Order: structure tokens, then sequence, then C-alpha cells
């Protein structure tokens, strides 16, 4: 399965895919009780339709995605609410000692009074802590519902993401753009380019007229 | 895959893609527990389990895609269901072709009437003719197609394509392939049921066994 | 408030939930010149959530053609007038001549006017005929054309509303349903002017509003 | 209506829209008669027919834990907008369990020292949080080291058929205990403010088991 790592830990891997471009074209020509054409007049078709606004026809398309984030990524994304989610759960499941830490680089442009290397130490130094806590409790008998709660945002969490693509282009639209969090761009910069390969045309087409970011222009 | 079921006397149900299976719905539980797929007797038993339990989103990550030709009465308790999505041939810009449901008489069986059924039917394709040949004339006259249209019936026939995941699938069915649905949509209802159950029979063995609230499919 | 469209259609306000204020409380996760450039910052930068807490309850009588275009708009509630169960009223809607203006037809507008009434007439009385007869309902109404009138109740946020506007407040949208939506604008403008007025200047994508 | 929930929380009532006669006026297509007004609902409810709920709708505002408010919002059919961690300076408020939470559990230390346990940590990654921003690193990044018992805030406008939904769910001893709590405050405020609905809803559509024993 195609698989990309993002962050340090983190990945975004496609699980499954129903249709392709021509889901779009077949769905958008039944308007005028007309199917598929040539390959040249379909993709000016799907061209067209990402021109002019038609956002429908590409609810055909759908994908679904298994991801590995830290929690405050997850829930920035899970905000999406037209998509379809499963997560590990911290209530049932023992939480694998999984965290991330963001590179020196990442405070790259920022004006720091401590060294880049010691803000990624004093992370370091609270997760560990967090997550003997946390198996300190579990070993006491604390429930893991519980236990859980003193662990910090940048764990790790897993989920399968299910999404059609007219929805998944207003997720690239909102976080493949330098507005959001610079973590979550990463995601999304591996969303768009799962998204290109399944779908060279529909991508090209909402790059050139639909897409709203910044990013995904400079980016390949 | 590709299933096509025929209904009524002019209408269809045609599978034109399907992401995922029972398996699809296992994985997506299962990530929950930090687990994946495991044996069949496991997995089996833990699509009845989300089922009996109401556990329905792992059902999401099951999706379908129908095209559908049915008359514009159907159509529009169907459209109904939101959790979907839809693209339909256009009035507006489409000539419409001269395809109409006629019910059958035996449609008005248990039904005592003044007139014989098949003079109600008759009646029903006489109206439909006068109603079309109308729509035609406006049309060779130069009536926009948007306009000609409104004097033609609620039985003309249209056809769209219909994208569901199996949860708002299993909905559909709870409330259509029920007796208190109008016939006809029960009819197209069944054909649903039917190819869901051949894409996933697990989670529609369970699904019969466990939730469906209806009564035609038992 | 109540807006005739058409000849028999109409559009009332039956309820709202909030008005401007209700936007920016949200924004700001709390609870005059900064709050209007509040709405106007969130609407300048695509922030729509916020519009979200804004809700309407409109009534809505309207030919099932353009019902049928209306009801495509999936994030709202919809409840319906039942003709499976009512016998249903003699009310279609017969286009004026007018609406014909710009198009070089065959036939006088008056007289497509003429065979659109017709048909109405031998339709319902096929109907009528029918149910008469003792055929249930819901098989009976099958030969009633699309310019028949329904109404419904139609439950919709500000956002979902603007959506709403975008598509249908606009040259491409069918006529009929472009003069339901320049009535929804109207109440949307009387609950939430400065919603409304920033929405005009920085969102929306539609051409009517900005002529009328 | 505000009601205080776990140590710091609450739910607050912001807004309505209509009470149990705009689903009864829904249902009719129809813009009362208590009896007969009162049965439609319970037989809608009975058979349900839920979309008339759908035109009652609520706005709260919530005080919530992070893992409460990530199990709140997997509830999709509704609206939220949330207090930033991106751009806001985040509040010394955390959710520390009482003794009590974990009484009934054979734990082999004190309860009282898992709330001191937790509350160190606590202490511990607030301070460096406080220590980053001081630095000047970004709110963004500074705050990944707070832990998910952090309190949170949104606004959450929902209508009576999610709503239900949600109390289906959530007002259940499935649900973490944390969450049920928030889900009695909730089925408190829309009992007051649609009692025909909730009263119907408990006889014939509530799938949960707290809410007709408390
Ligand atoms: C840079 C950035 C900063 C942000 N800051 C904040 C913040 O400070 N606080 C905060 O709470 N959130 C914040 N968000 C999240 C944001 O408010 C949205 O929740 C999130 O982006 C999901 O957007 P969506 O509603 O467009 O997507 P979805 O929820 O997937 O919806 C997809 C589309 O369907 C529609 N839709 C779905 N449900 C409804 C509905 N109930 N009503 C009307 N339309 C609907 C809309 O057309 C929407 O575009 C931020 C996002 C970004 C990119
Ligand atoms: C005790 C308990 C344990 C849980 N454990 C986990 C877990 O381990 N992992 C995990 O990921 N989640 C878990 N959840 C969350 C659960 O999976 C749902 O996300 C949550 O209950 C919201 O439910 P909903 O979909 O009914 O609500 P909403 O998202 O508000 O949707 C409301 C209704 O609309 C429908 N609906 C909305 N969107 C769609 C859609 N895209 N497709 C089909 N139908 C749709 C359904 O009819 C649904 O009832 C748990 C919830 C509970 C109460
Ligand atoms: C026998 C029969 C008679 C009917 N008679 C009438 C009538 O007289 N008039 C009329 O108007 N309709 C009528 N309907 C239509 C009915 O009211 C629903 O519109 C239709 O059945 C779709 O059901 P749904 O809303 O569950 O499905 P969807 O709209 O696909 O929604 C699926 C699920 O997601 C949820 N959901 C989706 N959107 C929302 C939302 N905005 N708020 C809260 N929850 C949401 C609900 O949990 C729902 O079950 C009838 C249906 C049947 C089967
Ligand atoms: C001029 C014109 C011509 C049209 N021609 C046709 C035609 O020929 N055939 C046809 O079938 N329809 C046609 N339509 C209808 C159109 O395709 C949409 O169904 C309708 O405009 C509703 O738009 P919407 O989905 O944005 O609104 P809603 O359905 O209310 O959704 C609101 C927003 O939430 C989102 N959303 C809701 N559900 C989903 C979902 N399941 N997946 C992804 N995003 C979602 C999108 O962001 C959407 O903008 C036409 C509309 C217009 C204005
Ligand atoms: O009772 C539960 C358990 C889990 N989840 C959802 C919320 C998170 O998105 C994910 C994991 O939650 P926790 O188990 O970690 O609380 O699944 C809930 O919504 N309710
Ligand atoms: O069995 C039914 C009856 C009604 N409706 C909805 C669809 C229409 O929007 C409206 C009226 O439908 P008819 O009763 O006219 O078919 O209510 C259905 O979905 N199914
Ligand atoms: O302007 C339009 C054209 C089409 N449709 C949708 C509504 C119907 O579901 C289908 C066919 O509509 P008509 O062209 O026949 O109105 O496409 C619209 O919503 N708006
Ligand atoms: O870029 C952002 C900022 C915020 N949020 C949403 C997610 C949370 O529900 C809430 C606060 O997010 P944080 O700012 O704390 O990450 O707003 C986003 O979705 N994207």
């Amino acid at each position: 399965h195609m698989k990309i790592d993002i962050l340090d830990k983190g990945f975004v891997e496609l699980v499954d895919v129903m249709g392709n471009d021509l889901s779009a074209v077949r769905a958008a020509r039944v308007s005028f009780d007309m199917g598929l054409k040539d390959e040249e007049r379909d993709r000016h078709l799907i061209e067209y339709l990402m021109k002019h606004g038609h956002e429908t026809p590409f609810e055909h398309i759908v994908f679904t995605f298994h991801v590995k984030a830290p929690i405050f990524v997850a829930r920035q994304w899970f905000r999406h609410r037209i998509a379809s989610y499963n997560e590990l759960a911290g209530r049932y499941s023992k939480l694998s000692y999984e965290f991330y830490i963001p590179s020196p680089e990442r405070l790259e442009g920022y004006k720091t009074t401590i060294p880049p290397e010691r803000v990624t130490e004093k992370i370091s130094e609270i997760v560990d802590k967090a997550y003997r806590t946390y198996l300190e409790l579990i070993e006491s008998g604390v429930p893991r519902e519980v236990a859980r709660i003193v662990l910090p945002l940048n764990l790790y969490t897993r989920f399968f993401w299910t999404v059609n693509a007219r929805s998944l282009m207003n997720f690239l639209n909102l976080r493949a753009d330098s507005h959001a969090q610079w973590e979550i761009q990463q995601y999304a910069l591996a969303i768009a380019r799962i998204f290109k390969e399944k779908c060279p045309w529909t991508f090209e087409a909402f790059l050139k007229y639909a897409y709203k970011g910044d990013i995904l222009k400079e980016v390949q």
C-alpha cells in the first residue's frame, strides 16, 4: 500500500480507493443523458467542472486512508465532518511510547531564548515523565481511560479516514495551506500526493482552477 | 463489480462500483484495540457483535455506487436520504425520452375499483401520452426545455448515480424495504438489498438478524 | 414575514435562532463597530463555521420541479406535505407569458401558457377520476404534472443558506428558483443585516443579488 | 441555565429555536392542542419518524477537558467552534479526578496519591509550556506538551434529533464517566426546553441506561 512517512514516526497510507477520474465524468454526463466519450473530451470535461464550480461529480470518487498522527493533529483533522473515521481508543488500549518530538529545524525563523536543541530536550522530558506516570497509574490498577489523561497532545494516535474527492479537496484547500499548522500541512502534502497518483486529471484541474491554498502550487 | 436488476416496467438498479467488503468494517473496528484482521471465525463474530451493539461507524468504510433508472415520484422519496451523493439526468438540459412508469393491472390487487384495472392502466397511459406530446410541441415551438417539461407527470423515468456507504444504505433499507413505504420504492429497496447481500454477505446477514427494522426482507 | 412568489407560491419565515451577534459570540467563544468588523473579517477570510450558529425555519409553497432542485441542498432539514396520504389540491404553477421573453417562439407566449393550463386540468381531472374509482392516492397521483404546488418546512443555518444563495440566487439557476432565492435573501437581510452585507461584499459568488 | 460539571467544567444554554410545538408544526407542515400535540410527538417517536425534531435547535457553551471534547466532537451532525491553542495563551485549567472517581477500583496506591501524581505532571507540563512560550517558541508548538486533561471551551449548535442520538450514546454507562456527566447536563436542559419530546424520547426511543434511573 502507498505509504508516506510524515514527521518523526507519523504516516499516511492508502488503504483503498473507489473509482477514478472517469467516475466524475460518468456522473457529470448523466445530466445530459450521456456517458463517456473520448480521453480528450472527458479530461476537458473534468477541467470544465473544476473551472465552473461543479463539485458534486467528484463525490463519486472515494478513498480510505490509514493515518498515524499526533493527537493535536488528529484533533484539527477530525473537524472535517464530511468524512468517516475510526480511531485507536485510549479507553480500550494500552498506549505505546510514541510521541512527536519536533526537530530543531521546526523552529526555523523564530528568535529563541534557548537553543532549539534545548526546546527539543524539554519536550522529551515531559514526554518521558508523563509516560512513566501513565504506566505507573496503569500498574497500580487505575483504569486506562483515566490513566491516559496525563499524556501530552504530541502522543501519536492511529485512525482510518474514509473521505470522497470533494471533501478531500476542501481538506486540501484548508490544510495544504500556510495558515494551517506546519504539522498538518505535512500530512496534507501526503494526502495530495496519493490523490494526484490515483486521480491525476482531477488533481491537476483542481490545482489549476479550484484550489485556494498556497503550498500545493509551490511543492511538487 | 457489475450487477443489474430490472425494476417495474422500464426501471433498473445497476451496481457501477464498490469499495471494500466485510473485512473493511472488521479492520476499521479493530483499530480501536490496536489490532487488525484475525481469523474468519473471530472476524465474522466481530461483525455480528458490531451489529448487535449498534456500533455502526465501521460500516461507513464500505462504499457503493449505483446507477438507477426510476420514476420521479420514486426518486423524490429516495433523494430525501441526505447522507449520500447524487447526480441526476436534467430536464433543464436534456430532451426527455418517452419513458413513463405505467402500473400493471396487478398493482391494484386487493383494491376494489369501479373500473377494470386494465382501464386504470389505460387511463394512465393516455394522460402520459397527452402530456408528453404537449411537451414535444412546446420544445418544437422554441420553448426552453426547463419550462416545457413542467407539464410532464411524476411517473416520468429519470436516471441518477447514487454513492452511498453501508451504514446509510442500512438506514435506507430499514425505511424503504418496509411495508409502510410505497410499493414502488420497496421494489427498488429489494434490489439494493440483493446487491448489498452479494457484496457484503456477513454484514447483510448480521444486519437482517440483529438490526434490520423492516418487514419485507425477513 | 411572507413573500409571494410565482402565481401561487410563497416563502414565509417561521422562526429564527440568533442574529449577527450569534456568529460573533461563536467566533470569540464567549457568553458594535468592532463586532461588525469581525463579521466582515470572518467573511473576507472564508471563516464560515461561526455563521452555522444562526438558524432559520422557512415555510415554502413551490412547484414540485422547484422543490426537487431545492431538496438537493442536503445540509438542512425538510418536512414536506404527503401526496401518498393527502388528497392533493388543485394548484399548479402556470407561467405568465412574460416568462418566455427573449425566446422567439412559434406559438405565441399566451398560447404556451394556455397549453400548460390545459394539461394541468386534464391531468388533475384524471387524478380525481382515479381516486373516485377507488385507485389508491399514491398511485393516482403519478399522473400529476411537475408544476403541482407542494409545501415544506425548511430549517437551515446561515452558512448552508449562503451556499444556497451562491447557487440559486444566480442567473445559471432556473428563473423560478431564482425568485425563491431572492425572497430567502430578503428575509436573511432583515434578520442578519451585517452578515448579509459582508456576504454580498466579500463571499457571495452569484450575480443577481448585485443587480436587484 | 448553566450547570457545573467535573471540577472546572460547565454546560451553559446560549440559545434555543423552537419548543415541542416546532416539531408538531413541521410534522403537519402548518405554521395549540396539548393532548393531541403530545400524542403526535409520541407517535412520531414510537415509529421512528424523527425528522420533525430537527426543527428544534440548541446552542450550548461547554467547558470540558480535551479528552472529553475529542469524544464529543465525533458527533458530526452538529456545529462547533472552539477556543484555539494555536492563537491563545492557554489557562492553567486541568481536570484532576477526585479520589472518589477511583473508589471501587482496587488500586495498589491510595486514590489520594493517584490525585497527587496526576496533579504533579500537570504542574510540570504547564511550567514547561510557559517556559517555552517565554523563550519565544510558537504557542502552537509549545502547547504540544500539555496533557489531555487540559480544559477547553466550545460553542455547540445541534438540533434535537442529533442531540437525542448524542444522549443515546453518551448518557449511557458504556460512555466514559466524564462524558456521561456532561450528557446528564445536556438532558436536563433539553427536558426543560422540550418536555414533551424528552418524555416521549425516554418512553419510546432512548437506548441508554442512565436517564431512566436518574
Ligand atoms: C488555518 C485554520 C484555523 C482554524 N481555527 C479554528 C479555531 O480557532 N477554532 C475552531 O473551532 N476551528 C478552527 N478551524 C476549523 C474550522 O473552523 C473547521 O472546523 C474545519 O476547517 C472543518 O472545515 P469544514 O466545515 O469546511 O469541513 P467539513 O466539516 O468537512 O464540511 C465540509 C463542507 O460541508 C459543509 N458543512 C458540513 N457540515 C455543515 C454544517 N453543519 N453546516 C453548514 N455547512 C456544513 C461546508 O460547506 C463545508 O465546507 C480552523 C481551520 C484552519 C484551516
Ligand atoms: C461507548 C462508546 C465507545 C466508542 N469507541 C470508539 C472507538 O473505539 N474508536 C472510534 O473511532 N470511535 C468510537 N466512538 C465514537 C463513535 O464511533 C461515533 O463517532 C460517535 O458515537 C458519533 O456517533 P454518530 O456517527 O452516531 O454521530 P454523528 O457523527 O453526529 O452522526 C449522527 C447520525 O447521522 C449519521 N451519519 C452522520 N454522518 C454519516 C456518514 N458520513 N455516513 C453514514 N451515516 C452518517 C448516522 O445515522 C448517525 O447516527 C465511541 C462512541 C461511544 C458512545
Ligand atoms: C413510509 C415513509 C413515509 C414518509 N412520509 C413523509 C412525509 O409525509 N413528509 C416528509 O417530508 N418526509 C416523509 N418521509 C421521509 C422521511 O421523513 C425522511 O426524509 C427519509 O426517510 C430519510 O430518512 P433519514 O433522514 O433517516 O435519512 P438521511 O437524510 O440520509 O439521514 C441519515 C441519518 O443521518 C441523520 N441525519 C442526516 N442529516 C441530519 C440532520 N440535518 N440533523 C439530524 N440528523 C441528521 C439521521 O440520523 C438519519 O437517520 C417518509 C419516509 C418513509 C420511509
Ligand atoms: C445552475 C445549476 C445546475 C445544476 N445541474 C444539476 C444536474 O444537471 N444534475 C444534478 O444531479 N444536480 C445538479 N445541480 C445540483 C447541484 O449539483 C447540487 O446538488 C446542489 O447545488 C446542492 O449543492 P451543495 O451540495 O453545495 O449543497 P448541500 O448538498 O447542502 O451541501 C452543502 C455543502 O456541504 C458539502 N457536502 C454536503 N454533503 C457532501 C458530501 N456527501 N460530500 C462532499 N461534500 C458534501 C459541500 O461543501 C456542499 O457545498 C445543479 C445546481 C445548479 C445551481
Ligand atoms: O467512549 C469513547 C471512546 C472513544 N471515542 C473516540 C474519540 C476519539 O476520537 C477516539 C479515541 O478516544 P479515547 O478512547 O482515546 O477516549 O475514539 C469516543 O468518541 N467515545
Ligand atoms: O413514503 C414516502 C412519503 C413521502 N416522502 C417524502 C418525499 C417527498 O419529499 C414528500 C412527499 O412525498 P409523497 O408522499 O408525495 O410521495 O415526503 C418519502 O420520502 N416517502
Ligand atoms: O438547475 C438545476 C438542475 C438540476 N438540478 C438537480 C435537481 C434534480 O435532482 C436533477 C434534475 O433537475 P431538473 O433539471 O430536471 O430540474 O438535478 C438542480 O438542483 N438544479
Ligand atoms: O489550525 C487549526 C486551529 C484550530 N482548529 C480547531 C481544532 C480544535 O477543535 C480547535 C482548537 O485547535 P488548536 O488551536 O488548539 O490546535 O480548533 C483546527 O481545526 N485547525
